[PDB]
């Protein structure tokens, strides 16, 4: 089967038969679309998982049907005949990580998917030794402003009770506090953790951007805290360029991005800590971070300070700072010489990357919904662009969070 | 089977159960979500009828009545006999103002139930048909302050005889491709604008130039009809704080009124059903004025905005967006032209799905469609689940006639 998309402001229309290639399922159906919804093993099934993503393997690296592809399969069945699992290679992995990305239908920055630097940290025991991961990850990415994207791989999930987690959703966060008045000092996002945090025994600083520190789990124990050294944490305090009472309102955000709580899936095998990092999309702080009404929330004072006529939503007040904001935002890190994207940019790139993806790969699975950035959506080109949606693996995937879960030691 | 959807701006969670009632398919499977595409005999008849009886009958608390039976078996009669059938004025009344209720793409449901319908099935010609246009432009207009209504001409027989506006609106600008391979006035319309000029029209190519009426009634060849310039209220654009955006010369008409989809209740099918409410400002500002595809005016307005333009993240295409959406907005209200903001207007549609939700267990929206074309996570719609699904009476895309017209 063919599915055509077409692109309603060029009229180019592409045609997709990587689609033929999903087996997980989307949540719609014939009769209702679920597609704005954010949430929508035993050795039996392991084999067949296994072997899809071995031949999908070899395949790319031309070497499908060979003696080194059949032995492979007949080393990873028996493997898992005889300990109900099975260990990637380190090649195997770094395809796997660097497909899962491809794949992330979610991802509007997949142009640099096969620019990721892997690191193998299946050898790690203990959370003090995924401190030191965590930390040379940090390190290495940052790479002092000029971001580098990577991803650091921990043990794979065995049979569930072990597991390797990293508790913090992002390895850098801003701690959140609710307050008896009930407001919140800091990020709303974040006060449920850091309730968590304070719990096990960090001290709270109790500002308005405190970096929270790491919990960490290892094999299934107990997690435990570790205060990432602040070096590390490379931050830019946002100013606007004609604005200069911007500066004034303290705001600052932190260089790296780094999703910590998904699960990543290869061949079957499920790597339940697998942090992740690229850089920003200005939009995500200056639109989400910052004016988002259960985040920072900032557009009042902002255009408070801008004297915008602020008694109608008609005068456009709130659609007026938003843009000043974002400005600040990318003038903050370009300034200070920390990688970052606009969305005007990153969008375009993002359609020559869907066009390559068609060309040579059959498709590229995209969620429009999330591609579409949340400010100027049909000023970008995606806002045009017909998409498809649907699972391909290797993938990323969301997991419950691991205080639900976790089985206390005590 | 009975479905969530949350808020998480406001962690408010509803449950639908209105999906459940849906009939058409919506071009998604398990597999794989098409959720972004745009455009995804006798024996028929009785069912749809059935199907739509009984909602009507349910609605007026008359449910399983000796006046619901008969109703059915007339119609079942009728079709028998006839094999179609007639609406009765109320039964039409019901399914026009559902049809808007269930219109997944529409964020201004909150008003569905103030709907003007004009009951023209009782048409013959092209001319009869211009006067009721006319007729529903002047009640809608209302010197500037619009108010909803609906003109619904006969219903389809052998569809050999369809009545049609050719007209995408009934009233929208001309398009004209120059010499120099530039176009002038609305890209959008360029087809339509030819195939008037075919028939006969004479173009004064111009930017701004109103279109004429292309009618056709009974399956008879279309005709060309001038709306009364009078009857058709325009706004010019100006700003509040830049006065030199008068200097553009740009302006816009009052009243968006889509005159080319097609109204199915209880099986019957309107091919010729013009609607008409009121702007919500981004329609004009942020799609009309600045995609790449229509006038696409955000280089000559950052222009005289004397902004950077030479890198992308000095946002100087956001910042001039903004600035033609102020103007869009305060030019209709200072000349007294009903409009809605994106803010308001997505407020109403979140305390419409509440309503709806609470009422009648659902509300099918389309995210993609719902979510305004600038600001998306400023409005609280944004951060909405919405399910959308397809309930009948609907309004349903149809082909351009010209492509299946016999001439
Ligand atoms: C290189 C720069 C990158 C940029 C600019 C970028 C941009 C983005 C943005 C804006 C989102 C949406 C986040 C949200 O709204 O919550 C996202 C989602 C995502 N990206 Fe990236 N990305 C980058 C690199 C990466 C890398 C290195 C990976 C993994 C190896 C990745 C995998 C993902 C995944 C899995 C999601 C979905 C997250 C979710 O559902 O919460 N991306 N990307
Ligand atoms: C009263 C003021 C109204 C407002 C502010 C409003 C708002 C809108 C907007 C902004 C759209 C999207 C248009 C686009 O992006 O192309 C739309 C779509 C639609 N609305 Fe409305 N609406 C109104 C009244 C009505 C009425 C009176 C009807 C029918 C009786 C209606 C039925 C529809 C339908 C069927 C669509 C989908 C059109 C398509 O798919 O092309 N609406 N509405
Ligand atoms: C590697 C990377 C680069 C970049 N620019 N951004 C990201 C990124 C940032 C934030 C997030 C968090 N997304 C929200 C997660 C969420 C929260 C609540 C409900 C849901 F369904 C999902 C994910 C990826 C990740
Ligand atoms: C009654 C009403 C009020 C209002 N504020 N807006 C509208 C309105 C305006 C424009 C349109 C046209 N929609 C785009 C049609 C289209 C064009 C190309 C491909 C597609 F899938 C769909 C529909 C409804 C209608
Ligand atoms: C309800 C809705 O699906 C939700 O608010 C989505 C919309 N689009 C998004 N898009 C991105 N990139 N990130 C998000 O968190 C969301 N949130
Ligand atoms: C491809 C994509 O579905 C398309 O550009 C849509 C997006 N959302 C929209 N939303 C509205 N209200 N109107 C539109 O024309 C569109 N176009
Ligand atoms: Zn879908």
């Amino acid at each position: 089967r063919f599915l055509k998309v077409k692109n309603w402001e060029t009229d180019v229309v592409l045609t997709d038969t990587l689609h033929l290639k999903s087996t997980l399922e989307t949540g719609c159906t014939e009769h209702i679309c679920m597609g704005s919804i954010m949430l929508p093993r035993t050795k039996d099934q392991l084999f067949p998982l296994a072997k899809e993503f071995l031949d999908q393997y070899y395949s790319s690296i031309k070497r499908f049907g060979s003696k080194a592809h059949m032995d492979r399969l007949e080393e990873v069945n028996k493997e898992i005949e005889s300990t109900s699992t099975y260990q990637l290679k380190d090649t195997e992995l770094i395809y796997g990580a660097k497909h899962a990305w491809r794949n992330a239908s979610r991802c509007v920055g997949r142009i640099q998917w096969s620019k990721l630097q892997v690191f193998d940290a299946r050898d790690c025991t203990t959370a003090h030794g995924m401190f030191n991961y965590i930390c040379n990850h940090v390190k290495y990415a940052t790479n002092k402003g000029n971001l580098r994207s990577a991803i650091t791989i921990f043990p794979q999930r065995t049979d569930g009770k072990h597991d390797f987690r990293v508790w913090n959703s992002q390895l850098i966060r801003y701690a959140g506090y609710k307050q008896p008045d009930g407001s919140t000092l800091g990020d709303p996002a974040n006060v449920q953790f850091t309730e968590i945090c304070i719990q096990q025994g960090w001290k709270a600083p109790r500002g308005r951007f405190d970096v929270l520190p790491l919990l960490l789990q290892a094999n299934g124990n107990d997690p435990e805290l570790f205060q990432i050294p602040p070096e590390l944490v490379l931050e830019v305090p946002i100013r606007h360029p004609k604005f200069d009472w911007f500066k004034d309102l303290g705001l600052k955000w932190y260089g790296l991005p780094a999703v910590s709580n998904m699960l990543l899936e290869i061949g079957g095998l499920e790597f339940s800590a697998c942090p992740f990092s690229g850089w920003y999309m200005g939009t995500e702080i200056g639109v989400r971070d910052y004016c988002d009404n259960s985040r920072y929330n900032i557009l009042e004072e902002v255009a408070k300070k801008m004297d915008l006529d602020m008694r109608k939503t008609s005068s456009l007040w709130k659609d007026q700072a938003l843009v000043e904001i974002n400005i600040a935002v990318l003038y903050s890190f370009q300034s200070d010489k920390v990688t970052i994207v606009d969305h005007h940019s990153a969008t375009e790139s993002f359609i020559k990357h869907m066009e390559n993806e068609y060309r040579c790969r059959g498709g590229c699975p995209a969620d429009w919904v999330w591609i579409v950035p949340p400010m100027s959506g049909s000023i970008t080109p995606v806002f045009h662009q017909e998409m498809l949606n649907y699972r391909l693996t290797p993938s990323f995937e969301y997991q419950p969070d691991p205080w639900n879960t976790h089985v206390w030691k005590g």
